[PDB]
């Protein structure tokens, strides 16, 4: 029991000298040492103290009032190791894409995927280390696997032409249909819904038949810019907050 | 089992006299040795009270009160202890550089990596003292690794003027594109996308190939300066919040 005892002192020694000739916190390290020492002769003492050492039911609730402290402590670092070994297997994302959580913020494109952590570069190119037990229990979104881009927008015209929205939202649906970086068989939305306080609003909804970011905004830049022309086709011309004053 | 005990009272008394000789406490130092003496008495009695002391198993179930409530009682400590060796470890920043976390508020430089806390200077130049716990738990984002920074802005043009934003956001795009400090292979995107309420937005994105926020925000300021005329060579002018206010 002595000499296995000293065998693997001097094998973590030499693993500490292996940390020190790393460039690691030599000064640490032998803090991280006495920790490892420690720590194994208490489990031994856990273990083969019942040959040598007395009162072995008293351990046995002293390793309990110990080990719970444990399980419960690093109850999240396993967690995390956990999880890590659940995204190797149901991988529910691949490395090259980027994901989103509408609960917690996480939003940018993976980078690795570690055991403990997850590196999530962020669309300002900065790293973001993930814990892993998140992807267990938030709705992670996947916009890398995206079919579809979709652009949506509210109109708003000028609240006194409401005998003119008729043929605006015809013009509208119709320039839509007729477009042809939209796509046809996804949605396809163009009515008159909101009736804000200000604004008749109309809903635009479809779907560009592209997910590459730089032609979707085009695509949307050049829909917005035939319905602003649309409108004032017409004598609509959009509308603002647009109070009344009743001055006294 | 006596005369080790005395061993170890006169033993924590050094210890105790060695507290006082550093500066700190004596009327606590006292009570802090207390503590020390009726827990290592506790502890050998629930260990070695089978020889001498009676009642095996109601010690331990009176150990199994104790050692539950020590367990989850101080389980945060335990678990700044644990977190912070693997910190030791998978270490997922240096010293010198400042991380962010978009879920607490931890932001600034790390000055050194402790065992139970880890000491931030914020951008005040404060100390903030983070417990370890939350580096297992909480998505801490790395700008030191940080590979470009970022300049983002909507640009928010008259309203009236849709005919003219076909040529601003074209002359934006390739004033950017033959910008020295701008990246060309990041992303860089100029584009009418938003559609606000009082401003036809025109996102401006891209990225400076410097990450050292002197240089960044002078890219900013000159970035900013050819977009203020780039927008009033033609007659765009920007926006206001703009109502229109219909008197009686």
């Amino acid at each position: 029991a002595v000499i296995l005892t000293i065998k693997l002192f001097l094998l973590i020694n030499q693993f500490e000298k292996q940390q020190i000739k790393k460039g690691r916190d030599i000064t640490s390290a032998r803090i991280m040492s006495r920790i490892i020492k420690i720590t194994i002769i208490v489990v031994l003492v856990l273990l083969y103290g019942e040959h040598f050492g007395m009162s072995l039911s008293g351990l046995l609730t002293f390793g309990g009032i110990g080990g719970l402290a444990v399980g419960m402590a690093g109850k999240d670092i396993l967690s995390n190791f956990f999880s890590g070994i659940m995204l190797y297997f149901d991988r529910p994302f691949s490395i090259g894409d980027w994901i989103r959580s509408p609960d917690r913020n996480i939003e940018g494109t993976v980078a690795e995927i570690g055991w403990r952590i997850t590196k999530i570069t962020t669309f300002d190119n900065r790293p973001l280390y993930v814990p892993n037990s998140l992807f267990s229990s938030i709705s992670v979104e996947n916009p890398g696997r995206m079919t579809n881009r979709r652009i949506t927008t509210t109109i708003g015209l000028r609240y006194e032409d409401a005998a003119k929205v008729g043929v605006i939202v015809e013009a509208v649906r119709e320039m839509l249909k007729n477009h042809p970086a939209i796509d046809q068989r996804q949605t396809l939305l163009v009515y008159f819904n909101q009736f804000a306080d200000s604004s008749l609003n109309i809903m635009v909804y479809c779907f560009t038949k592209t997910t590459v970011w730089a032609e979707w905004l085009a695509a949307q830049q050049d829909v917005y810019l035939k319905i602003i022309d649309i409108v004032q086709s017409h004598g609509a011309d959009f509308a603002f907050p647009s109070q009344t004053l009743y001055m006294d």
